[PDB]
């Protein structure tokens, strides 16, 4: 997890429900099992 998810609020940790390693948005509550996406796709905004 480089800067760039670590940015949006993700983080790694061990769910011991699963019993096993994932992710964790602290932002959003959300509950993932592998490294997440970010912007780092391109760009499709014409503000």
């Amino acid at each position: 997890l480089p800067e760039e998810l670590v940015h949006a609020g993700w983080e790694k940790c061990w769910s011991r429900r699963e019993n096993r390693p994932y992710y964790f948005n602290r932002f959003t509550n959300q509950s993932l099992w592998e490294m997440p996406v970010l912007g780092q796709h391109d760009v499709i905004s014409d503000p």
